[PDB]
């Protein structure tokens, strides 16, 4: 299927580890002017967490129409991006669905190395499932994540049942999930659609202790064996990604183990198109959410 022209115009006119952090944000912010965030009440705060003091924000809809707090873990490789460089997402998310998010700043790679960031996903997400009936909820989460953030909702996902841990829904955002196998996708869409190999290879670099860490489950869900009984998933990829292939092939491996699945591919797209306001298909997607959502209950 060709690329999406806006796509296509896009990636035409695409030109220290603390500069790498600011560039990507300001990238983030110039999207943001672009096209606005809905307006959206947030508050502030921190979860304790059994690596430390993790920083949240709670977003509320104008009108609440669904019964579980979501948790989002925002995207970047595990070594960059914040709340706010994903502030547009989750206001979308958050308004458009009618739900409390909660999304998370979970800590960022080398500082921290895995499986640091996964510990802490966990807290936060048993701290919301504790939290829920207070707010007039269900106890029950959805976990959401872009990118490395849809690696942490999966992981937090297979971990759940172990964690005492009730998960409603996973919401995977062409997510990492196999950092053993090369797929067709991870071969021939390697450069020159935003994330390339180099840029992968460099992220696992930063976030993983060894080599060896690559066939650990926390780092590679899409490796279990037993995928029966997790939650219901909904599976966003992008055609010219070369995360595709892992992200269709563990929805797949979830559908013929009995969960609830949806898998959907936006053709002529690429990785990150859903904090990219400048293409529709990101408020599509969005959409999509809020419509598996509604099958949830
Ligand atoms: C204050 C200007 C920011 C600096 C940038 C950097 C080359 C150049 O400004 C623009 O072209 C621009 C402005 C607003 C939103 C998006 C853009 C944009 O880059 O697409
Ligand atoms: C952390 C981003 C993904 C890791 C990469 C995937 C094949 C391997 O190092």
């Amino acid at each position: 299927m060709p690329l999406d022209p806006r796509v296509e115009q896009f990636l035409a006119q695409m030109p220290s580890l603390a500069e790498a952090r600011q560039q990507f944000k300001q990238g983030a912010l110039l999207l943001d002017q672009m096209v606005p965030p809905p307006p959206v009440d947030t508050e502030d705060g921190t979860v304790v967490t059994t690596h430390g003091p993790v920083r949240i924000r709670r977003y509320i809809p104008d009108r609440l129409r669904f019964s579980h707090p979501l948790v989002f873990y925002h995207g970047g490789g595990f070594v960059f991006g914040d709340i706010d460089t994903h502030h547009g997402l989750v206001a979308r998310l958050c308004q458009t669905v009618g739900a409390t998010v909660i999304s998370v700043d979970y800590s960022l790679a080398p500082e921290a190395k895995f499986p640091v960031p996964v510990a802490e996903c966990i807290d936060v997400a048993r701290w919301a499932a504790h939290e829920a009936p207070g707010w007039g909820l269900k106890p029950s989460i959805v976990v959401a994540g872009d990118s490395a953030g849809g690696n942490l909702a999966a992981v937090v996902s297979q971990r759940a049942k172990d964690e005492s841990l009730p998960i409603a829904a996973q919401l995977l955002f062409y997510p990492a999930l196999d950092m053993v196998h090369e797929t067709p996708s991870k071969r021939d869409f390697a450069r020159g659609y935003l994330l390339e190999a180099d840029a992968m290879q460099w992220f696992g670099e930063q976030y993983l202790r060894t080599p060896d860490d690559v066939s650990h489950p926390w780092a590679s869900p899409a490796l279990s064996p037993d995928l029966t009984g997790l939650p219901p998933a909904l599976v966003i990829t992008a055609e010219y990604d070369p995360l595709r292939d892992e992200g269709e092939a563990y929805a797949e491996a979830l559908r013929a183990a009995g969960v609830p699945t949806e898998q959907i591919r936006f053709d002529g797209m690429i990785h990150g198109f859903m904090t990219m306001p400048i293409f529709p298909q990101m408020e599509a997607a969005i959409e999509a959410v809020a419509r598996f959502l509604e099958r949830i209950d």
